[PDB]
């Protein structure tokens, strides 16, 4: 009798992610391709009170990660304050630091302390938890090699706050393209440090972008193999979102 441990159980949270054979790199640029060249109606057809929408997406991966007690929190690119202001209605707004570029409006408590700085900058430093929500999409005009860059040189920034002498004891990083060489390098390197970490789909996220997130739960490697899942089962469930079956029927 297994008992009350089934409600810890993924459930509708995130996608089941099995390792399977494949180079993420190459089906990764494919399923981009692919999307950058769907007409208005596919990529439509495909693509479907708090500060953001942020707010019950980090309350999904805090349950996912058993309600642990944050204590001191950055909030990096927090943007609007989804997130903080989630942090400060669990614990209140003492314990946190929101760092972000605005000039995005704050729409969270104002007693929240902010840095306006570019996460690349600040030197890091000692948390409880560290909270990352950065990364971008690029437009379908650009090089994905572009793409991939720009997110890659984004991590290298949270590189440094998991490094450090006593790592973030929680941690939610959000991996906007994670299946680069870089993302998954990286991703590898802090389960090593960390001891710790899943990477991790939510459910009911959109199939127009491929983030995950990488989590302060109980280890879960073979990383690569899960992010070739991931990014296989995301191109046929964009194949199939974006027909128009013919019937046939
Ligand atoms: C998608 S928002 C995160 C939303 C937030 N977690 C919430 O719940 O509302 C990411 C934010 O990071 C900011 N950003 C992008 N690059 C940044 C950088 N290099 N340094 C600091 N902030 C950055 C952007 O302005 C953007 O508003």
């Amino acid at each position: 009798p297994l008992g009350s441990e089934v409600y810890k159980g993924d459930g509708y949270k995130v996608w089941k992610l099995e390792p399977s054979l494949g180079d993420p790199l190459e089906l990764g640029r494919k399923t981009k391709t692919e999307m950058n060249a769907m007409t208005h109606d596919e990529f439509d057809r495909m693509k479907y009170d708090k500060p953001s929408k942020g707010y019950d997406k980090l309350r999904v991966l805090l349950d996912l990660m058993d309600r642990p007690r944050l204590g001191t929190t950055v909030d990096l690119c927090a943007g609007r304050g989804g997130w903080s202001e989630l942090v400060k209605d669990l614990e209140g707004p003492k314990g946190i630091t929101a760092v972000s570029l605005w000039e995005e409006e704050w729409m969270a408590d104002p007693a929240i302390h902010r840095i306006n700085a570019n996460v690349k900058h600040l030197r890091p430093w000692q948390v409880d938890t560290l909270l990352f929500d950065g990364g971008e999409a690029f437009k379908r005009d650009q090089n994905l090699r572009k793409e991939e860059n720009f997110n890659d040189s984004l991590l290298d920034a949270v590189d440094a706050w998991m490094m450090q002498p006593v790592p973030p004891r929680n941690f939610v990083i959000k991996i906007q393209v994670p299946y680069t060489q870089k993302a998954i390098a990286l991703l590898e390197k802090w389960q090593v440090k960390t001891g710790k970490g899943r990477l991790v789909r939510l459910a009911g996220d959109r199939l127009s972008n491929t983030v995950m997130y990488f989590l302060s739960v109980r280890l879960e490697t073979q990383i690569r193999g899960r992010v070739t899942t991931f990014v296989r089962e995301l191109a046929e469930r964009r194949k199939d979102r974006s027909l128009t079956a013919d019937p046939s029927l």
